[PDB]
């Protein structure tokens, strides 16, 4: 096979080949802003990249056919980046986000394997043979780590080095290769960081490696050009090409350079998601972030419970855990404006209000099966009824409350008063109720009403200024909301008793707030925070997490106890009726209609007037 050189510059990824020099075409793909880092897969012949412009990740073949972007979300700077041929995984280095990631090389079942006291992670290098990786650190205090391929033992290997590039493992002879932008030089050392060799000097800013067979190639941007010399000894120096100012990565693409063999074997080492090298020569199975690995040691299960919170752009979401997890984004496609959030734990599927479009849609976590439920409209705050199967929603341009099925079909309208002002909604089908705030000019307040629009009673009427969040917990038994210009968050029973100040200090603007477990979550845009408050009074008010620009809204997810689900009346083809399914104060459960229908006197179906 003939080995190529594949280098990055400006928007192309271009190829030399070793045998011939004066040979060097363009990979043919279409819309890179900026080539970054590369890499191949032995197995299938495509190319893998970074574009640090477009936070991109994407692989495509050599022929520029099936281009994909296999990490398009949560990326800053993504500089450092490998291709995992043996376990079949994609390794990227964020020196935005300050993490170490790896995904499948589709881009599947992502997870974050470093992100702890890690301070501008460069350049990756894997040997999954072994079942290390290495990669470079700039920032306070340059050094090189490495740790196992699962992110587990992490160590300093070179603590001793300037701004270091171009990490490049010879396989065969078991050494260690990269660049030095400070000391300006080449060098290498043994795979313990030990027995270190300058190859090249006089070098003032080489910032791309790497090696085959006898020679290793850079390229020094103060040369503007790729090079060649002998890595061993350091001689017989030649131009591979010059005139290339800028070169952002270099990379001999050949079979040889991706030999080997693991235990992961032909099979993913049997496991479900991830299979990822240890020491030595040996693999764990990985999960997805957030999920959890069974105790067969080969299978992954989801997350049980998590919160979500949106900006006006993302969906994150996070988990509670003794690993203290990274948050994660939600590769959701096509978010503009996210004004609201909700989730459905049945069919595990996101729902939001996007109001630049002014629509109701949903996705499934991982991006996949996005729809349009709602789209003069102009929704302000949604709640799903996830026992009969559809959506509360308040309309800002008309004032109502609305009622849609989860597949789009029209319920109806359950509020409307030529003076009512609907705004934050919350539905609680455990009981039958619906509570809202109510924007009334000159009086704000916040009510309930039956899960039909019938029963409507005022809870709260005083000490309201501009109520912006509304939450409850259906196993608290409690009501909570937030004032934007009180600057206070509230607390009481869902029958309106026992009215409390949660906290009136330390607020700006609280946008959202949930229950978890017996924490209240808010966050505060303002402020740039999501904090938490303990409703047992035992511990005090303490800040989540910090930093997050254009917070909108915010929803812990339960976990959903199927028996119990199933066991609620509505649940089972929405009781049998036609349109709205309740519970009711007196023990029953009735079907009812929206405003404009009446029940039939089969006490299932709705008929018109
Ligand atoms: C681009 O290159 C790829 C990889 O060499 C080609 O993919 C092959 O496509 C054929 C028929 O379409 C299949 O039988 C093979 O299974 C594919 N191979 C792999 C590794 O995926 C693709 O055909 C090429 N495209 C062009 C236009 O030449
Ligand atoms: C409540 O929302 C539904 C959408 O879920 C609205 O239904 C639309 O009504 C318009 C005319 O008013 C029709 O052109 C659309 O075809 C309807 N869409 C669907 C999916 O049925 C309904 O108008 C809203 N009701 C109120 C009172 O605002
Ligand atoms: C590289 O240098 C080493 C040490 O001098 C020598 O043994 C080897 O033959 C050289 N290889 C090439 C390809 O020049
Ligand atoms: C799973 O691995 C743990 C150690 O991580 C070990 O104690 C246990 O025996 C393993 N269980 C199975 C079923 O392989
Ligand atoms: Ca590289
Ligand atoms: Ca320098
Ligand atoms: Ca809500
Ligand atoms: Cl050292
Ligand atoms: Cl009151
Ligand atoms: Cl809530």
């Amino acid at each position: 096979p003939e080995a190529f050189l594949l280098f990055s510059r400006r928007a192309d990824i271009r190829r030399i080949s070793l045998e011939t020099n004066n040979n060097n075409v363009a990979i043919p793909l279409t819309g890179v802003k900026e080539a970054s880092a590369l890499d191949f897969d032995v197995t299938d012949n495509r190319i893998y990249w970074t574009d640090i412009s477009l936070k991109t990740i994407s692989r495509a073949f050599m022929n520029g056919s099936a281009l994909e972007h296999v990490v398009e979300f949560g990326l800053d700077y993504p500089e450092g980046m490998a291709v995992d041929w043996l376990g079949k995984n994609l390794y990227w280095a964020d020196t935005g986000t300050n993490r170490i990631e790896v995904s499948k090389l589709d881009g599947q079942h992502r997870q974050v394997l470093v992100w702890k006291d890690l301070d501008s992670p460069r350049a990756l290098a894997l040997d999954p043979a072994e079942g290390f990786m290495y990669w470079t650190e700039w920032g306070g205090k340059p050094k090189i780590d490495r740790a196992a391929m699962d992110g587990s033992e992490r160590t300093t290997l070179v603590p001793n080095v300037g701004r270091a590039n171009g990490l490049t493992i010879d396989y065969a002879k078991r050494r260690l290769y990269w660049t030095d932008l400070d000391t300006n030089l080449i060098e290498s050392s043994n795979m313990l960081g030990l027995n270190r060799e300058v190859i090249a000097d006089d070098l003032p800013h080489p910032f791309g490696l790497t090696q085959y067979q006898d020679y290793i190639y850079w390229t020094d941007w103060s040369r503007r050009s790729i090079e060649r010399a002998n890595k061993t000894s350091g001689q017989n120096r030649t131009i591979i090409q010059g005139h290339l100012d800028y070169v952002m990565d270099i990379l001999v693409f050949h079979s040889s350079r991706q030999s080997g063999w693991n235990e992961c074997a032909s099979s993913n080492g049997h496991c479900s998601h991830l299979c990822l090298a240890v020491p030595v020569g040996g693999f764990v199975c990985g999960c997805p972030a957030h999920y959890s690995l069974n105790a067969d040691n080969r299978t992954c299960s989801a997350p049980t419970t998590f919160l979500l919170f949106s900006q006006k752009s993302a969906i994150n979401r996070m988990v509670i855990d003794e690993q203290q997890s990274p948050d994660i984004i939600l590769p959701i496609h096509s978010l503009r404006n996210v004004r609201a959030i909700d989730y459905d734990p049945l069919d595990k599927q996101l729902y939001w209000i996007d109001s630049r479009q002014n629509m109701i849609r949903k996705a499934q976590e991982d991006g996949s099966q996005g729809f349009t439920v709602v789209v003069e409209i102009q929704p302000y705050d949604l709640s799903i009824d996830i026992y009969s199967r559809y959506i509360y929603w308040t309309c800002e341009a008309t004032n109502v409350i609305n009622v849609t099925r989860l597949d789009g079909r029209s319920v109806g309208v359950v509020l409307k008063g030529e003076q009512d002002r609907p705004r934050a909604v919350v539905v609680n089908p455990e009981k039958g109720y619906m509570y809202f705030t109510n924007l009334q000019e000159r009086s704000p307040k916040i009510e309930r009403a039956a899960l039909d629009g019938t029963e409507r009673e005022v809870l709260f009427f005083s000490g309201l200024s501009k109520p912006i969040a509304l939450a409850l917990d259906s196993r608290l038994g409690k009501l909570f909301w937030a004032d934007s210009d009180l600057r206070r968050i509230e607390s009481s029973d869902l029958s309106g008793a026992n009215r409390i100040v949660l906290e009136d200090s330390n607020i700006l603007q609280p946008v959202g707030l949930t229950v978890f477990e017996n924490w209240l979550y808010w966050i505060d845009k303002q402020q740039q925070m999501i904090e938490k408050i303990d409703m047992t009074g035992r511990e005090g008010r303490t800040k989540v997490q910090a930093r997050i620009a254009q917070l909108s809204d915010i929803h812990a997810v339960k976990e959903l106890n199927l028996q119990e689900y199933r066991q609620h009346p509505c649940a089972q083809d929405n009781g049998g009726c036609s349109h709205i399914c309740l519970v009711k104060g007196d023990g029953t459960t009735r079907c009812s209609c929206p405003m404009h229908l009446v029940l039939l006197q089969d006490e299932l179906s709705c008929g018109g007037t």
